[PDB]
């Protein structure tokens, strides 16, 4: 028997939000980094992590030139960054929505270990998620982010880790879709270890199949969701070398065997790649000569802002040049999500 | 760990066979009817069911005019029909392959009831399927057919029936793909009962999701398979009336939320519809203004041959006119799988 | 491959804690009622719900006569009650452990609705559960409590609700067993509605089977857990009448088909029954002439304290008589968990 | 909603048949060996495998002295052996039932490989099983036998093999229970390889949990079934040595965590052990100081008849001495299923 989780108006608003995020030429900037991660990236450059420095760095990221307006369609923020204001007086949700962006927020509470496994973790953050998502909906956020961590090892990912992470992702996506917030499913598989394209493609296909079975079990409206996978790439310790079009063929092949075409867009990770190989691999994915019935774009945290952070240097007068760095990468990734990129 | 079920040459031959079946403009004639079904269709017209009458009727079907050559890309046969010869001396596999067709065979052994359920059945025919599929591969058959039966009722389809039928379908498809035979997955849901488009779409989405999860569990090569679903239509006893484009929107919507685009083609059932509404609904499906990344065509048993059977009359001299009837329907359904059909 | 979730010392301490709780003749008093529930039970008698009244009522419950020492082996508390002191100066964990009791705590965060279902809910409280369980372990609590809610209806409990509640229960039990806290699995099925013994027994068997499959999937040590089911009883609106030994036969039959004998004890609910029928039904369960390879005892919230609450009257001088009421019920339920009870 | 698979009379007759098989002191002789297996055991002694030699060997087994009457409660036969007569004129079902035995039959069709796995097989024999079971029910057979094969390896048993074998076992048991035939579930795990007690116990617990979840999914009446597991023993190539009571503790521990007490009896395999260690291990299992709420007995094919076969020598005049050999082993195993055995 059919009891609708969503009225057609809810399905309509979720569909147009998800269509506004992955619009052609546009992608996602991931500024969702919590205090420890931004703290260690500020200690790598040599700046002590305080609240004004974080506000100023995300000010540098968000108040850039308007050439990134048909580049960035969505911005993922932290919980703290929603309630921080720019020096002009506008809050950062208004600063994003002023130039055509969509406000997002990271809503998970980290990873927690699974007992009985070999270093496998599940993820946290389901309690009070309805009230938090309603509050973030009043604060201007239209989509969310939630990250699962899986690793390829000697007998990992096991059935327990894949089943539990898919179940928690589907529960999260149901809670977000009840409040009018587009969920972005991120089943990230770690590039650590020594494994070829074959085992990464196998693991990615099994993980994505279990994720979409869990989404069908939990009555998720697939047109109002986004997918945030990795690119199918070999491990860091793997000695075999692969062309970019081989990685692109493996990625589009693993996506076409699992992902139903009702899903609106696919935004890839950077995932420890360097800043140029992300645009190279995304460009090679968008010229793969297969039929790809969804939006292929980027959701790059580090590969959008690494050069801007390093050319910032922690002092204010470098700002514009730092911003200028970011601008190139944004436009580059825009061409990388249109197949027109050439290094 | 990855152990390949198929070498790349096996994947290649399965891919080109499945591409040759659902080639643009082409569809499937289903002459797979067993002795009881063809017996009752011969008693409806008033002909006693004997071996010569069945051979002559399938002779009338298969030796038609050559205008059906870019209409029929595949023919499903019975086990008996593979070893029957035409009056010219050619066997029916040669009679099909002479004009560009691909030979198929129905390989299941019927339905068997599931205990503890309310009139729910599973399907039969897994024992010795490897030797039978190897034998049919030597006899010229390149694809197979297997039919599951599900009904919408007060609490049906239950979880047991959907899980069991998806498991048996995936086991069948693995056994067929080991022998170089393209499996055609047919999860038919019965149009009996009083239910709207909403419940049929819900049931179709749940069934197709469980089927494709079972196919991912059994390491099925999805590019070398075909899907044989129904059109999402209301029940026979349902009093509400629906447009053809509403049925088409419901069907393409239920397909886009479940079926991954690696599947080569989708061949619909007739499913108790009359002979013209099958072409009307298939035409309306092919003009649905959504993105459909697979071949949408027909696999019509009764809706290709009902008028040819009734204009045959059981006597030989009507033959050509009977054949002529079939020819129109074939060409009509060809336009129905290209969106160019107009009644 | 086997990675142990628990060392043998952890398995040993969990086993002896769970053996100390369901020791022969002993049962569990459930004082775990949160502020709204104790508030409405205090408004039914006519006392305004404040902190001193709750502390005094749980003082009346916990500081009773020492005849309940071989009656109560465990006490479930609220989070607030662990940090409340008696008038003598002892904290309530010390007040429980002084006379042979084991301290427990309710650790869930309530119920949250499941979208797409018909009034089905899952349960909450997984975030930060490791730190909270470590903190409660330092505060003297040796076991936990977590309650799932399922209802029998027209098509409920569905597969989604049973699967999700079993998964959350197994995740909770893994997190509790990592910290040395015995989890008590409570898959309560609501007695609301009109349904016989047959459908309640069917639903109880399906729910318990899915729960124990989820416990086997999550590597739960079954000797260091407890089960908190209901008695298999008809609905409130069901017109058919049943003997007590019929209810007992249905309950022991539904338990014997699902629960493996490694589970240490089974502590039943009261579940909206009146105060005498709980002891009658528990007594009838313990004289069922089947082989019952576990401890059958009680975990009664309302059926231990309803008469003590009503004879308390909200004024202090009734205290001892109120306590005296509780004492009878405790001793009665002790005989009810030994089969020696006679009204 | 509840639709009963079995009426209470069917449940009653299945319960008394299963109680008559595993009655205290009684066990099962497994003469179910097909033509290749009995052929290679006849070529090991040096007798050419013909129909008269097989009939005479099973005549030697079945027409033994009447001291095995409170030893053997059931005999598993081949399909051929049901229709063979003794020299006295009685058919072998009558020869078994004359002295208190229950006639069984092996009803599977062997093993078939699973594609995509590493040497993992499923089992065959589901087609026409209802008609075959009805026919065997008219021929005097009251129970059945069906054998699944699982092996411990580098990543085996996988999830696919365990899920598929449990599903096929539950389907078989439903079909057998519909016809009034007690199914004996045999999830045999192979002792090949190098693995300790720990990994064999882990694999046995996972396999038995998935088997009983599949039995609960298929509405199997657990009181009218029997379980045929292995003893938890190390591999053949494992260098570590274990006491018999360690093997017994591991076996009873793996059984108590999975098997619900509604199952009537547990009949162990020999499984490549020598003829005395089977009685030693079964005796040690029956003195394990845990609570075992079911019948623990034997189902020994080779460990009942190896000495009788070798002392037979293929010539008739040794017969009685050969029979005498068998008699000792039967009585020994009877004491081994009562804990009173002493070598």
């Amino acid at each position: 028997h059919s009891h609708p989780a969503l009225t057609p108006e809810q399905k309509k608003e979720l569909s147009d939000i998800a269509h506004r995020i992955v619009a052609p030429g546009k992608g996602i900037l991931a500024a969702d980094e919590s205090t420890g991660s931004i703290a260690k990236r500020l200690q790598s450059i040599g700046t002590e992590n305080t609240e004004e420095n974080r506000r100023f760095y995300r000010q540098l990221l968000l108040t850039a030139d308007d050439r990134v307006n048909p580049c960035i369609g969505g911005v993922i923020l932290f919980h703290e960054t929603l309630y921080q204001k720019a020096d002009d007086g506008r809050p950062f949700p208004q600063v994003i929505k002023s130039k055509g962006g969509v406000v997002g927020i990271k809503v998970d509470k980290g990873v927690v270990p699974l007992a009985g496994t070999n270093g496998e973790t599940t993820t946290q953050g389901l309690d009070g998620l309805s009230e938090r998502c309603a509050q973030y909906k009043k604060d201007g956020a239209d989509f969310a982010k939630w990250r699962c961590v899986l690793k390829i090892g000697e007998h990992t990912p096991s059935a327990l880790a894949i089943m539990e992470n898919a179940n928690v992702l589907a529960r999260y996506a149901s809670i977000c879709q009840q409040n009018g917030i587009v969920p972005i499913v991120e089943p990230e598989i770690l590039p650590d270890g020594d494994h070829d394209l074959k085992r990464c493609q196998y693991v990615t296909e099994k993980v994505l199949a279990a994720v979409y079975k869990a989404l069908s079990d939990h009555h998720i409206y697939l047109e109002g969701t986004l997918l945030k996978p990795n690119m199918v790439t070999p491990g860091h310790a793997c000695t075999q070398k692969y062309s970019h079009e081989e990685i692109a063929m493996a990625t589009v092949t693993a996506l076409r065997r699992t992902v139903p075409p009702a899903v609106t867009g696919v935004t890839f990770l950077s995932g420890g790649q360097s800043e140029e190989e992300a645009s190279i691999n995304l460009n090679a994915i968008n010229k793969c000569p297969l039929l790809k019935p969804w939006a292929l774009t980027f959701s790059y945290g580090r590969a959008l802002q690494a050069s801007a952070l390093k050319a910032w240097g922690g002092k204010k007068e470098n700002l514009k040049a730092a911003q200028e760095e970011y601008v190139k990468r944004a436009l580059a990734n825009s061409l990388a999500c249109q197949g027109k990129y050439t290094p």
